This record gives C-alpha cells, structure tokens and sequence, in this order.
C-alpha cells in the first residue's frame, strides 16, 4: 500500500453569507482599521448604486473612506503602486475590496506595498512577485488588513491569500500571497452577484470549476480541499446554466456563491495545474482577454494531455470529475473512464458558449514561444503541481492546437 | 424561494498527516516557545514508547520539556488545574498534547488557565466553563499557544478550538473554546494511530460519525462544512470495520484518520446537536463511560425524535446521511426517506458491537432528571442547535427509552 502523506494549510477564514450582507462591510471593517480605502473598479459598482452603499455603510460605522476606483480587468502593476501611494498619503489602515479578482488582488497587492514601505515608499508590489528564480520579497504580518467583498462567483479570490497582477514591461501575471494576504472578513452578498449579465456569470462561472478540477488532480494527497473541489462540480453542473439564462434565479446564484467559495478554500489548501500556468500569458500578452476565457480555450487540449501522460491515481480524479459532470455513472481508474471528463468537459464549454479557439479570441501563433516563456517563468508552481511532466515544447504545442 | 444565511468561522490550520509525522513534533514546537510541558495519558504512549520518541525530539528539537501524565480518561477540572500550577511553577511557554481528546482537551485546558493566571494562579478552567446563564471568563489570545498529536481517530480534537471538562463537584461536562485556543499545529501520525486496539478503534470511530452527522443536521445552513461530513460518514461505512477488524489496515486507518480531521473542521464550522448534549452528563456523572459508547446508547432514540418532529428540510438531510451509509439508493426530502438513517444507524452500531442499552453500561434510572438538568445547564448550545424543539421532559423520557 502506497501510504499517504500531506500537509495541510488553511488561514483562518471569516465568510459572512447571505444578501444585504454588503450592511456589514462598515462594522467589520472597523475592528481593523479607523481610514479604509475602497478599492473597486471604474463603473459597475457605482452604477449599480453599491459603490454608494458601501462607503455608507463605512462612513456610518465611523470608517473614514478613500476611493479608489481604477481597478481595470487583470490588474497593473503600476494601478497597484499608485494605490499604495494614496494609501502613504492618506495614512489609511485598512483596505477594503468591492469588486471582483481584479479589485480583490489588486487590494491585497495595495495592501503588501503600503505595509511594508517606508513614509514615501521605495518598493514595489512586483518585489513580492515570482519571476525565475528571483528572490522575492517576503511577504510578512506588515501587511495592511483586508476586508474583500466579491462581485462575482468566479475568482474565490474573497477566501485565498493570492493576488494575481500583470507586469505590462514583462507581460508577466503570476500570482502570489500567503496567511498574510488572506482577507480577514469576507463578504459574499446575493444582491449584488445576481446583477452579474449573463456572460460574466458563465466566464466567472467556469473559473470555478477550472480551480476545483485542477485542485482534484493536482499532484500529491490533498484529502482536505477534495469534497469542497467536488462539491462545487456539482453545483456548476446543476446551476451555473440556470445563473447565466435567469439572473435572477436566487437559489442558482447561491449554489454558484457557495461553489466559488469552495474554489477559494480548496484553492488555498491545494494548487492550481497546467491549464492556470498558461491561461496567465495569454491574459498577461492580452489584456482585453478575459481570465476564464483564457481558461477555456486551452481545457481540452490540456485535460487531454494530463490523460493520456497520466498514471491509474490521476485517471480516478479525472473519473470523478466526470461524474460530478453528469458525463458518467461510474467511477474507475482507467484511462477510458477518464477520458469521459473530456466530453463533459466540451458539453459544459458549449452550453456556456465559451468554447472558442485562441484564434478567435485575438491570440496570435507568433507569440507561442513568448506566452510559453511566460508559463515558465511566472507561473512555475503551476507547472510543478500538474500530474504529469511538461517541457517547454510540450506546452507549445498545447498553445497550437488551442489556436 | 427560501434564501440562505450563514456566518462561516474557522481558526488557521495547520496539519501535518502521515506516518513518523512525529518526528516533526519537535521543530514545530520549538516555533512557539522555548520550553514545553508535555500532557499525555499514564500508560500508553509510555507503553507503546511514543512518549519517549516525543520527549527526544522535543530535546533534539531545543524544546525543554517537562512531562505531564497524569490525564485520566474523561479530563476533570482538578487535573486541568494542577497541570496549570506545574506550566506556571516551572514557566513552561507552550504547552504540547500526546494522546486522544481527553489529553488534547486537557492541555487547551492548562493553556487557557496558565495564560490568564497571576504568578501562584487565582483562576480555574471552570470559569472559562458555561454553566446556565453564568458569565464566563472570556478566552483570550493569553492562552498558551497548543501543540497537539491526536493518537486516535475520533474526536478531532486536534483540530477544533473545544475542550470537554468535567466538574467532579456538579457533575458537569461542558465544551468551551474558540480561536485562541485551536492548536497551532496538529499532528496526524498513522504510526500511533494504528496501535488502537479493536474496542478503542471503535469507540473513536463511532465518535466521528457522530460529529459529522450531527453536523449536517444541525439548525441553519452551514454548507462550507456539509461536504466534508458527508466524506466522512463515507469513510467510516467502508473503513471502520476495517480498521476494527485488522488495526494493521493502513488504508483504513488512513481514511479514519482523514475522517477524523474531518469532522474536527466541520465541527468547529458547525456544531453538534442533542446527541451529544445528553451524551456529556452520561460520563458526568459515570466517569468510567466512554464518550462514543454513550453517543451511541442513545443515537437510535434521539434521531428517531428529531426525524419524527422534522421538516423536509431537516429530512433530506437525514436521507443523504442514510445515502452515506450505504442504507438507501436515492436521495429524497419526506419522513420514510429520512427513517432509513435508522436503519443505516443501527447497522453501523450493530457491526462495532456498540447496541447497548444505558442499563448494560451502569446507568440507573434514578439518574434521569439530573442528567437532564445536566444537559440543559452545561450543553444548551446543543440543544438550541437541535433540528427540533425538546422540553425537558422530551430528553426525560429519551433517556429512559435508551436504558
Ligand atoms: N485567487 C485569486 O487571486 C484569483 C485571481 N484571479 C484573477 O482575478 C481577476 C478576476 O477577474 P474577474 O473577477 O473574473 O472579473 P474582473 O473583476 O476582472 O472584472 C469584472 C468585470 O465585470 C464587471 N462586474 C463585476 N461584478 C459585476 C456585477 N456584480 N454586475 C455587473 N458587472 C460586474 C466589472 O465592472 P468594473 O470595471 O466596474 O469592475 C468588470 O468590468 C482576474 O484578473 C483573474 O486573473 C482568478 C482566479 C483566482
Ligand atoms: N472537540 C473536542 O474537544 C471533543 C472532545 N471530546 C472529548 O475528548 C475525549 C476523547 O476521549 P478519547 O480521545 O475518545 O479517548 P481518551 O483519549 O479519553 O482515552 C483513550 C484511552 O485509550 C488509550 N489510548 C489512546 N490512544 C491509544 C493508542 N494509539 N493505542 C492504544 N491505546 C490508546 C489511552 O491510554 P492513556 O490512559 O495512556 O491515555 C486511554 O486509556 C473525551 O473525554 C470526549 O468527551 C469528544 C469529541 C470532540
Ligand atoms: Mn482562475
Ligand atoms: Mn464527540
């Protein structure tokens, strides 16, 4: 018997769940800190009024708020540092995220730079970033809390110690964080993800499931994160499809709250593969293309190839995964039964539209070498936690025929 | 639609799980202080030879360490007490667990009263203790970082922030803990574990079953812990007999050890229900009864009272529990449906040989209205948790269809 070995990590974790919980954000926030910046994106949350709401509930608490509404998709560095900056001149000690991945990474990016520099700053957020084997910069307790409520049932970024920023110089998009980064209360209100039009919930929607798969078949044992990673399988099968035709489908929307909850957690005890290590290029080389778009374009090419490259162990996950798909009745360790994860996997992508080749998308063959570049070099740890091995010329050709 | 409400709190964990983990018991400790007293049982971790292994790795590590094994089964106040004035005679720092819950919750214990102690002491663990509507001592960030090495598969103690201590003068047995009292590190050894023999495998493992199903009944919605309860009853229904059966099972004694963990995490996310609220003034006021014996001479009852004045909400729950333990097929929402738990119950305790009538386990019928008051004063958490309503004399007449 081949005996079972693991460590698990998990920091502490604070999930207020339910809609009009957006009341709470002002209290909580509060016990951490007098002067907050709110970090949000440029339109959406005013528009919809909760930008208005939240600095509300803050000022009411007795939360003197600054805002900083210029998180744009996959953020910047340089949106980061500035943000910093207003942080130093404001002397603001806590940061407050409304928004999606984009406002809660670019949050705790604010967050590490403003902690841990002098009065007028000296360092950058792209210190704490991978890059080969660059030294990084320890991420330590100096880091400004974090209050993070989610706009969306896609990242889980609101319960994972990660940030996720784009260096345009490189083109680089690692990510980064640990127990130091994670949001000390997390905030998850129906009322505002249910104003999420029909195709942010499917992106979001089907970066949920890229966290929990690629959590089940990651290498080692990782016992802790599998039945939440199931779980959210489950719940994607049944109600992302409801979420994205009916908005307003409540008990949708909460199954899809719940699931990308269980993509945070599971994310943060196991790791993500292969097909996160190369979506991130694509993203980091074009910025205008969503994360999960990015995500599915490349599965099936990927998924087929941790198949056929796999072992009996990874072709059980794989089965598993198919079921929770409804692709397949039974569970079983071959390389046939796991196979079955790739047809429930096409069936998902087409019901969600989202099954478009990197050509459509705007990606260009050329660039091969480069995004390949980029897998290795920022996204490493990815690389490494995929079951089975990939060269550099493995990957590229994974980018070929995703094109 | 009914909409769903929940406040999701889980301290950080940190757990270390495989076999000779032990040895990291050392380099571990040495992380939170300098000098460490070592509670454990009297015999067998001495028998076995673990006491010594953890003393030689705690010295090798740097750890001063001074021995503490006088935890009987079921800790009392008393002995919480004295370990205490032995931490602050000898200004132990951190304080290190060997053994199962009764010696895990008893150094919680000790690095509650230790921490908020004076120089001689001047407070005891029962004013941390609930007790009707007495003001207890608040648990603070003073008590003793914990370092706890759980050698057996039932209470998960290692990782929740409870401490089960009984008052010889009232009879109590209450739970109480929090945040600042959830191990810093857990150590999960499948070496030790596995020395359990057949009884105490059973027992234990009988425990995390009752954990996890009570969990998943418990009022409200909790659905970050639902999956891994779930796992867990799975776990136990293929690998408990198993691990009873043939303690050198490793894969069984892996899956309940996994089960174990979990039910430590969703009992802390969680909570436990009427079940365990009458459980604890059994061993009260019968010391020498063990606590998974006394969960289990009262489970059939107690879940046939609460699927009798259920819901549907409350019997689909009970119905997956059935599904877990291999007793139905379909998942359904109505009072038959839920009935089959039963059935699934009483084939569990009847293949571990824990079917036994309060009277065959010492209880008299004399004791009943004490050990209801038992239950209401020092477990009304649970209580209120119940699925159902129960007066006191619902848990009287419980009581005497369980003698
Ligand atoms: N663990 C981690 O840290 C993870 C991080 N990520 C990263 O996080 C980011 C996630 O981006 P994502 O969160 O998917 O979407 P983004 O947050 O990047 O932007 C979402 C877009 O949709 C709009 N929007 C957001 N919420 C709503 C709503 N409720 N109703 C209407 N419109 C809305 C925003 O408007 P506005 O412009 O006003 O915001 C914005 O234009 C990505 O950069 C990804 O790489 C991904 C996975 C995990
Ligand atoms: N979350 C919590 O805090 C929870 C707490 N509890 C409480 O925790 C306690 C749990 O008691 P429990 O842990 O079930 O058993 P105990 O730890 O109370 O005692 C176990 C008995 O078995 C022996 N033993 C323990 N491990 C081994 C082994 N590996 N091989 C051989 N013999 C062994 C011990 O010997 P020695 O005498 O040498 O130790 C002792 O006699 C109970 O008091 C219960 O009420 C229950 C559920 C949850
Ligand atoms: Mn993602
Ligand atoms: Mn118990």
């Amino acid at each position: 018997h081949m005996r079972m070995e693991f460590r698990h990590n998990l920091p502490s974790s604070d999930i207020i769940f339910g809609s009009g919980t957006l009341e709470k954000i002002g209290e909580e926030t509060k016990k951490w800190g007098d002067k907050a910046i709110l970090v949000t994106g440029k339109s959406n949350m005013k528009k919809l009024g909760f930008l208005a709401d939240a600095i509300d509930y803050l000022e009411s608490a007795g939360v003197e708020t600054v805002h900083y509404g210029e998180i744009e998709p996959n953020p910047t560095t340089t949106v980061v540092d500035e943000g910093a900056e207003i942080v130093l001149e404001e002397g603001c000690d806590v940061v407050v995220a409304l928004g999606g991945g984009s406002s809660m990474d670019a949050a705790k990016g604010i967050a590490m730079v403003a902690g841990h520099s002098a009065e007028e700053r000296d360092i950058s957020v792209w210190d704490f970033a991978p890059e080969g084997d660059k030294e990084t910069k320890p991420i330590t307790e100096k880091t400004l809390p974090v209050i993070a409520a989610t706009s969306t049932s896609g990242t889980g970024s609101h319960v994972t110690p990660y940030a996720v920023i784009t260096n345009p110089e490189t083109k680089g998009k690692p990510g980064f964080g640990n127990k130091h980064s994670f949001p000390k209360v997390s905030i998850v209100d129906i009322d505002i993800l249910k104003e999420m039009p029909p195709r942010l919930t499917a992106i979001t929607g089907y970066d949920v499931f890229s966290h929990v798969s690629e959590n089940l078949t990651a290498k080692g044992d990782h016992p802790t994160a599998d039945p939440l990673a199931i779980r959210a399988i489950e719940y994607v099968t049944e109600y992302l499809l409801r979420a994205v035709e009916d908005g307003e489908d409540i008990k949708a929307r909460e199954k899809m709250a719940v699931a990308d909850t269980y993509a945070g957690l599971s994310n943060t005890i196991s790791g993500t593969t292969l097909r996160h290590a190369m979506a991130h290029p694509i993203s980091g080389y074009y910025p205008d293309i969503s994360h999960g778009q990015a995500l599915a374009s490349i599965s099936v090419p990927i998924m087929e190839h941790n198949i056929e490259n796999g072992d009996e162990k990874t072709w059980e996950r794989y089965s598993r995964i198919a079921v929770a798909l409804d692709a397949s009745k039974p569970v079983d360790n071959t390389r046939q039964a796991a196979s079955k994860a790739v047809d429930g996997l096409k069936n998902l992508l087409r019901s969600l539209d989202l099954d478009k080749p990197l050509s459509e998308l705007g990606v260009e063959e050329e660039k091969i070498p480069e995004m390949t570049e980029g897998a290795f070099i920022y996204m490493g740890g990815g690389i490494e936690a995929n079951p089975v091995d990939v060269s550099k010329e493995d990957v590229k050709e994974i980018f070929r025929k995703s094109l």
